[PDB]
């Protein structure tokens, strides 16, 4: 079993989601069928590493992995985009959490809320954590979380990163009653005095240092793929996989179906631009790692005015609630105010460790 | 007296000024000599309120004022703007923080360090506060500073604001050592667990929300400035000023449009300011639209400034790099500003839609 | 020895030039222990004739090396780019000057102030010079000059060169106290009643012409290099070095484009230099074409550069601007660069047609 083993096999599974896209939707959250299949056919395995054997893959893959799910229901593409990555930035952590999540079963899933929405308070050994951090988008599958925020001592921000918590350690508060990506179940994580230890927090710059602790032992080049085009892509690519399936459902009933295709082969050019420079041992060049964060709002902007004019071109039915299309148009532009609201947008532009922070060009 | 008498004041104060700024840059901090002079012609009173017998004026009066100062001495103008413009924002705080201040002595004066360089953990009463903050431009000649940070709650930011703090509770140190801006004295200020009482934290939530405490008793129009347009100001304006210094010295050692371009940048800032003020003295409403542009000014006023400060700087002469030449202290002062202005956090607040650290919504902040 | 192995042991030196560049400012001229050590691994024999011990090398090496030496410490790199290239200079000097320089010790090196701010009138069996020539780069390091000026004759200006002359003919008055490229120590020479014989002036119509006397004897190609290339590139070359390291200060104390246009500047200016290079190696002739684009390049790559270093002096950092960072130095370093570029009299030499002051056609100058 391969990537494109994987692949071929997630391809074969699009007919029994597109079929289960309305239930998904009513659920408001992935039923647990879907996520059972994704998980058998390997997709969670696909950046998580080969000691935990994982395929540890190129990133172009896992992308287009997401984008075929995006086009056939909008929420499942969403959370296994998300939910599928948090391998990646797990094998980034020290070798003692991978062992605490991974080492008596691989498959254990974890979610995120990377937002500050809370705080880590040094104390001996670790850190006392609390929040409550929104939009944990398949928190309902996974049994640990990331969660982001700064690291406060002696009464002031020193550092900014990701917590890792386990499970029986936080509360899951069902607030999910939304527009779009209804199904998506993007539910609210809380957080009271818990203590982590270091082990188990990796700051963000670290992870834009290369000074990361999981580097040591997992060394594909996948693991030196940077944070500021992982992380936007993760959200980016089911959008405009959605665009696809918006598109699928006008046919199933003008330059909307090639410019949405140029929006793909621009995302991801960028990934495969960033992932051959690694592979053949080279550095990614600032410029390409700012041209790919531009292109997140070109691509996810060219895709969604294509969904809005086959959205208008597919009948008076198109506004019905029985009807696929709309659904999709709900679920990008869902997926657009998120990708509008992330606060890395302002991360960029610190230059002087404000909250903990990183210098903002290393987060670009 | 009035702000005219005291605008009038301030130039006949202009070629002392202009006399001592090598000195001013050896001192590395404004000589008593020149605080003590605007202090007597009225220049720290012009924005504060009158019933501390401020003058509360004319927000672009102030600003005026800022642009002559720097006009012949850049750090002089940088240190009056940001050390003035905080009695406006004192004026904001609730009525018991302003007694502390003024209530014995109406002429005591405020430094600043806004930047999130420490923070306040809500305990019984207030807030204990921990910090080091830099860049406090003036503090050497304050005996009160504010400080910026989030309120930490049940071990979360909850808020964000100034923290006022008097002098016996902080420690300066001394570490102005600088390319530009030489005799800003801008040093560090060091918090270490100060207790704060509620009545000297101001939120930038309750500031933009026209809720402050001060408003109860100041009710100005001055005091109703948005902080967005206000504080960059304080900063862009002596900039503005440091390029007509540029100028001045230029044609006083011996471009096509570096007269015009330094006209129009001052035109443009000072305008936005004035449009402002104008509606509030009509007991009318600021619109987001204006407060946005007024933003995007900010850089464009600065940048075409500095623009012509270079050119002036280049068509002075080979000696334009002698250390008793006029022009590379401008150019020096002028630059120095623009590094401040380019590494001001509130670039990215207005960016944050969601509390992010306490902060407001960024569209408040712009 | 040759040209790549003098290259490599400059690489060498780079720690060691880096850690020294306080010291360098510090001392306003360059301490004797890099001159000795640029003199040791070989970089003033670099472009130095080839009967003198020297390698005649590529021009394009050449400007590297200063590359490298101004990312480091950009009045040494300014300092060996002008000093070195006065050897290719005396080259062009008849056998009988280049004999009295070198024929004892062929490691001595020149000075230059080519602004013409003296003249030679003649006298019998030559010229009485007088004058005071500011910017002499390096003249501490010298112990003969070149200064710049007509020849008098009958009572107007018949001629236009360079003088020769040695140091015990004038004074270098200390007078470098300076915004940027303070460690270049480039000082003032003072020049009264000196006698200077005719072989020891060399006018720039004979330097165009390919008449000048040392072309006789110094037959390498990079001897027929042009003036109006050679000449500005001395000064463009370290300034895109300054911007090499003002991008690894940055780098190491932590744009879209800063790093993309250092490097496109720097291929653009060494371009030219290969491209005429590579005509004379051929035995070619260089097209006024290829003279006037490597002169609007000159611009064109310091320009590029210098924007680029200002972005990244003002994305660095709040503390950019403290006396210890490498990146206000670099910043001062490049700038101060570009005030000599821009005061550069040739600048308007290119532009007179008709004989002004003794001066060659203007496009022979390009």
């Amino acid at each position: 079993r391969d990537a494109q083993s994987v692949l071929a096999a997630i391809d074969n599974l699009l007919p029994e989601i597109r079929d289960r896209a309305q239930a998904t939707e009513d659920l408001r959250r992935l039923p647990d069928e879907t996520v059972k299949a994704l998980d058998d056919v390997g997709f969670f395995t696909l950046l998580q590493p080969q000691q935990w054997g994982g395929l540890q893959c190129d990133p172009a893959l896992f992308f287009e992995a997401t984008r075929r799910l995006a086009s056939v229901c909008g929420s499942t593409g969403w959370v296994s985009s998300i939910v599928g990555v948090h391998n990646w930035h797990l094998a980034l952590f020290d070798q003692r959490a991978q062992e605490e999540v991974w080492g008596e079963d691989p498959s254990t899933r974890i979610s995120s809320s990377y937002a500050p929405m809370g705080a880590g308070v040094v104390v001996d050994g670790g850190y006392l954590v609390n929040g409550s951090w929104n939009w944990s988008s398949g928190c309902d599958h996974a049994s640990w979380t990331f969660v982001g925020g700064p690291v406060i001592k002696d009464g002031r921000p020193v550092d900014f990163g990701s917590f890792l918590i386990p499970r029986s350690e936080y509360e899951i508060k069902d607030v999910w009653y939304v527009v779009g990506l209804r199904g998506t179940g993007s539910n609210t994580l809380v957080v009271k005095d818990v203590f982590v230890p270091r082990h188990r927090f990796l700051s963000y710059k670290a992870m834009n240092d290369h000074t990361a602790g999981g580097l040591a032992t997992n060394s594909a080049p996948v693991y030196k793929m940077p944070w500021g085009t992982m992380h936007p892509t993760t959200i980016s690519a089911p959008i405009v996989g959605m665009a696809y399936g918006a598109y699928a459902a006008h046919v199933e009933h003008a330059e909307a179906a090639s410019d949405i295709d140029a929006a793909w082969r621009q995302l991801i050019g960028n990934v495969s631009d960033e992932y051959a420079l690694l592979a053949a041992g080279k550095e990614i060049p600032f410029e390409l790692r700012a041209r790919a964060r531009r292109d997140q709002v070109r691509a996810t902007g060219r895709s969604i005015a294509s969904i809005d004019r086959l959205f208008e071109a597919s009948g008076a039915t198109a506004l019905s609630n029985e009807a696929p299309i709309q659904r999709f148009w709900r679920d990008a532009h869902a997926g657009r105010v998120h990708a509008a609201n992330d606060p890395e947008r302002a991360y960029v532009i610190f230059g002087n460790h404000e909250f903990g922070l990183p210098p903002g060009d290393t987060m670009v």
